[PDB]
């Protein structure tokens, strides 16, 4: 099925959505985020995500100028916005009321939009109470800004204090998590989200199937320029690259792409199918720096039927990390 | 009593309405869906039902336009319409929070209304929990969107969970059920209405009386130019009509139509009369391609006064499906 | 007191109002009710009554043209107005949540305002459940079409099903009750809204507190001209005052004369003055024909210092009705 | 920590806030307004309080003449509210729903703002249920015409009052209390408002830290001119400080003021810090009547740090009022 439930909700997303963390505003151009857009929804894709802190707001721009100038359908989109980080004064930050209702205020105007699909808690708040944050998601969806909300980060446990304050007090549930899945990072998808979406219904819509691009093994040989790990901002992600673990992980893709060569498809492909192999996981929210990493991760879809329980035990058995 | 409350509700609708299926923007001209509308509520028909789907929005274009035109009074008018099958992307369908606000705003602008009267879910929806779909419904009442809601084609244990929903959520549940009602298909109505009538207060407003046209007779000698079942898109109906029981209701048809003669009126007449014998139904939603079936079927209110008990017994007798 | 709460309510009314039933947009012109108008405003009086009813809504026009020709500040006025008969269709008539919301639509907009303070039932509707009621009565005042809402005519039962409505689904109560009261017309004023009053906090507006001019004896002779009596589609006034129990009551008003020459006051200002004795009525709607009526109805208040328990138990004994 | 959330809500405020009474609209220039403001954001205030009552809305336009004029980021801002005495009719006092929102809509339109942060009830209310009172709170902030709401003089039970209410109808609670703080009034802030703090959340913003500015011992030699006490309209506290009481607390300030010199700081700075020794004061509201004040103000963030075990001590030796 390319098209399945967000979670128990009534909202159908396309099994790969399109993200626009790093990308859209930032290390793309306005002309590859259009092409980037038009490739995916011309591919199916209904899901697109960003967020008030990507490029300080301008991949809500990006995005919301496309929409716009492609002319495409309000009600054939599904679009996503996360919500925390929104500026640097003291009130710019957070779950509390005033910045969600402002946060969202903002970036609808940035989005040219009257709503979003799905508004996200882009993270935990421990300073904000959850009652308050979980009334506030409540009023903006009241109000018509949102149609549902979802969280992200947060535990399990986060979440369900979500949902006992929403029965306690007659408000909105959240109904999604936007969870990391990658074949580097797996328990929290694999084993805490299905319990989840058993008692209360909330999806897991994952983030970084590919590692930030780890997967794709390009750092075999060091940092390629034009790279995630070359950016300004990214030395992090250059730093976990190039750990111990790092290198760890890229000796295991050399073993995953034996399978892959044998599937006949790339390693990207492999990862992404593998994300998807879950029918728990609603959507895996797909990152593209060029068109072509996008076209090739969007056939990962054709390599869903070759994975059989024997390839998925081989590769359990190179990862090591099942949880 | 020519008016009545729709089910426990304080809206009193027409005995009869005037339903836009297949008709309005499709088979019949605008000039004449404005004919029939204004002898329907020039003869005190209040009610009008309408769908997103009906020819692909055109229906409730035609009709927007036909109010606007005569300046009816909109406090004179129950209008209503029916939102499932807004559009071809995945997200246009069900009766998700996100296609049931989508839908009814842009079923809202083709008709030129800040409101509908009464919005009703036109099936159920097997892919969407109840409780958004009762939440959405809420929600555009409270929007100010449509002033009540029904359920259309749902069973009574559908309709009994979402007056469950609304009572363990503090919502708004359902005043109508719209269920197909006929000589040839009576249980539902019989049966299973009144019991949910007495115990939540749900209503029954009743559709294609004549069985889409079957029950005047015309179908006889094959299927004449121009009736319904000669229309491209029908070809369902035309096998219906063609098939075994289709002829075995037709010669039912016959010795019927010996009972309409006695009365001294039209087998429609009688037919359509009989459906609102039934003080249970609320009222009965005509359908008419021609002005003259309309005014026709009209007549049936002057046929209620003569189906004494004997009458009535003759009519079980010759259809032999009494529930 | 002058001013006091209306109910347990914390809108603070003057203890006379001013309605507009028969005369605003009817019995009098425009100018004479911006004079009537004028002189209760000036002498304090911040309530002012009217209905969709009066006059075909004339009154309601009338009334707001006064107010923004004069420029009163909004703030320092409590209108209300009633809803029940609000046009010739099925539809325009009762406390459906339709009509209710429609009917309070179209009176703000005939009075110019964007609210009401308060929202009267103007009777009650069998045919509508009280829960449909409550709800489009909490409906209207969330939107911010009127502060507040109130019951006419209700028997003290109904007011507290209304209650009891409120209280189980979250909603809110009603907070007024607008009854007659009048000499000859004690018993729900003096006998059941106490015990409301202090069950469900249900204040009193009483309404034709002379009885529709009975009082001030004018029609001892018979009905002089110019009377409210004497006006097309009073017939039925004109039948009371000449009945056998008419012409019983202008005996007794014979003997109340009396006692007003006494405290060297008139009979309406004893009669009006007897309203107010009792501190459960929040305020006594007046009605004016003309301005020497209303200035001097409103020296009722003058009279209530010298309105004994003594001279209270003369009125008794003369009215021979204490309930 | 200079920024700490209002109570246990997500809304975070600095320690310090700039309030309005006597000085905006009033005592100073709007220039000496827009200086003060300019200096207190500048230093990281975003704190900043006034009431419909001040100069009689002249507060409210010149603090909303300076942001507009400013340009800075409602984001950035917390703006308060009060509302009570809002006109000289009846209708115009008091915590009545029509008041409520008629108060904070003329509030929001002379700050030329779409909402506050914090609306408060400026006192309490006797003639007004609670019930209603905080339906209305409720209204405002799901209307979008304020965040979050709070009580400001109210006793401790009329707060937990309001919880009760918010709790039994599913209302929004208060977030905060606005009491009165400084050395020479301390048992509510520092015995009451913790336990309220710990049971239900509310915080404590405080205000006249200085005690209307006779902790500066500006008074010691009588009443200079251009003081507050100086001032048309202030002899009430003119008669306070030339009170017996007056004197016996302006010789206490002499024993401080030693104290002081050893920190090296001024009296005021010293009572500021020691009201926000206190981790359950939120905020402190400072008044200033020119730019010098205020920066000394500010300064007392500065001798926070060097308020010791012994000195807190020392201070409560001097004052004799350890609650
Ligand atoms: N909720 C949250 O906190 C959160 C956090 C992170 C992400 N997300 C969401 O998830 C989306 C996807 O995350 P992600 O961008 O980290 O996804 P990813 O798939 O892990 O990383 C995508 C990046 O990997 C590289 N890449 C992609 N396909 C490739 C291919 N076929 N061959 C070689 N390299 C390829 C590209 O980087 P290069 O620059 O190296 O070319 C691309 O930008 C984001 O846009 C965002 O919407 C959410
Ligand atoms: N909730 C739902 O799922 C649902 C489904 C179906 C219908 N409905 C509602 O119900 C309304 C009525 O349904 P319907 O149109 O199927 O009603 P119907 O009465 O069963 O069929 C009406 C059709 O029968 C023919 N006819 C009508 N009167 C006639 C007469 N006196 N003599 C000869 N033929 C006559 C006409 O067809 P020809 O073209 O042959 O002339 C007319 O279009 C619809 O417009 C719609 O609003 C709702
Ligand atoms: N809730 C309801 O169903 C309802 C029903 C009725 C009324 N009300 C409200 O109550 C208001 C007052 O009712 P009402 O008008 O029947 O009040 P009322 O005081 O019983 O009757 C007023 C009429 O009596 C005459 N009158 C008044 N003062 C007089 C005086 N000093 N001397 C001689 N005649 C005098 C005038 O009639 P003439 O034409 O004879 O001069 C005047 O129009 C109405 O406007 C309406 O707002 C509500
Ligand atoms: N909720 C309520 O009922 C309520 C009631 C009162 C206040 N408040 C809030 O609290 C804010 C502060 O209250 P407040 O103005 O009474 O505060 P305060 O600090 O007690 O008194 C401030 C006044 O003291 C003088 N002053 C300030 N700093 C000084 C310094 N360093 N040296 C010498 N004199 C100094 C100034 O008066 P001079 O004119 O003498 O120079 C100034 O206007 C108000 O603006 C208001 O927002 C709320
Ligand atoms: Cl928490
Ligand atoms: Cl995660
Ligand atoms: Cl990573
Ligand atoms: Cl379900
Ligand atoms: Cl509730
Ligand atoms: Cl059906
Ligand atoms: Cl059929
Ligand atoms: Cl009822
Ligand atoms: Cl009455
Ligand atoms: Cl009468
Ligand atoms: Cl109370
Ligand atoms: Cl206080
Ligand atoms: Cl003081």
């Amino acid at each position: 099925q390319f098209y399945r439930n967000l979670g128990k909700s009534g909202l159908r997303v396309s099994c790969l959505g399109l993200g626009t963390w790093v990308t859209f505003g930032g290390q793309i151009t306005d002309e590859m985020a259009e092409q980037l857009m038009t490739l995916a929804y011309d591919n199916g894709i209904n899901l697109f995500d960003t967020a008030e802190v990507y490029a300080a707001g301008k991949a809500e721009v990006v995005l919301g100028n496309i929409i716009k100038k492609k002319g495409w359908r309000r009600s054939s989109l599904v679009i996503t916005t996360k919500i925390f980080w929104g500026g640097k004064a003291e009130t710019e930050r957070g779950l509390s009321r005033k910045h969600i209702i402002e946060g969202l205020k903002a970036s609808l105007e940035r989005l040219q939009l009257e709503y979003v699909d799905v508004v996200f808690a882009n993270r935990p708040d421990p300073n904000t109470p959850m009652e308050e944050t979980v009334r506030a998601m409540t009023h903006v969806i009241n109000q018509g800004m949102a149609m549902y909300w979802g969280t992200s980060r947060w535990s399990s446990m986060e979440i369900m204090e979500a949902y006992s304050v929403a029965r306690q007090f007659n408000l909105t549930p959240p109904i999604c998590e936007q969870a990391e899945y990658h074949m580097f990072q797996r328990e929290k998808v694999e084993v805490q989200l299905p319990e989840l979406f058993h008692k209360i219904g909330v999806g897991a819509m994952t983030w970084s199937p590919l590692a930030c691009g780890i997967v794709s093994g390009k750092y075999d040989s060091g940092i390629p320029p034009y790279s995630r790990a070359s950016l300004k901002g990214y030395q992090w992600l250059k730093d976990k690259i190039l750990s111990e673990e790092g290198r760890r992980q890229q000796a295991k893709l050399k073993e995953l792409q034996a399978i892959a060569e044998r599937l006949g498809c790339t390693l990207p492909q492999l990862a992404i199918a593998w994300c998807l192999r879950n029918e728990g996981v609603s959507s895996v929210l797909l990152g593209a720096s060029n068109a072509d990493q996008l076209m090739e991760n969007i056939g990962a879809i054709q390599v869903l039927p070759k994975l059989s329980s024997s390839i998925i035990h081989e590769i359990d058995s190179i990862l090591g990390n099942k949880p």
